[PDB]
């Protein structure tokens, strides 16, 4: 399952219920088509890993996540463990995507 994140403290609070567990971030727009064509590959990680947390972030809802996430190029993946951000990444790769959650967990 993937979380769908739609304010600031909606995205503080998950990083904060977290506790231990690795949590990645899919920031995305909707005009981004690599965006939209890895979503489905980001929800099977989530069935997949059922002990990491994956959440979502559309850049033109949360602007203010966005802008102090300091997100460039689309899609963005940050990483998290225990509030602090632990990884970072752009692009829809896939192989990438997994290799660098297998190398956090």
């Amino acid at each position: 399952m993937v979380k769908q994140i739609e304010s600031k403290t909606a995205f503080q609070e998950a990083l904060d219920a977290a506790g231990d567990k690795l949590v990645v971030v899919d920031f995305s727009a909707t005009w981004c088509g690599p965006c939209k064509m890895i979503k489905p590959f980001f929800h099977s990680l989530s069935e997949k890993y059922s002990n990491v947390i994956f959440l979502e972030v559309d850049v033109d809802d949360c602007q203010d996540v966005a802008s102090e996430s300091e997100v460039k190029s689309m899609p963005t993946f940050q990483f998290f463990k225990k509030g602090q951000k632990v990884g970072e990444f752009s692009g829809a790769n896939k192989e990438k995507l997994e290799a660098t959650i297998n190398e956090l967990v």
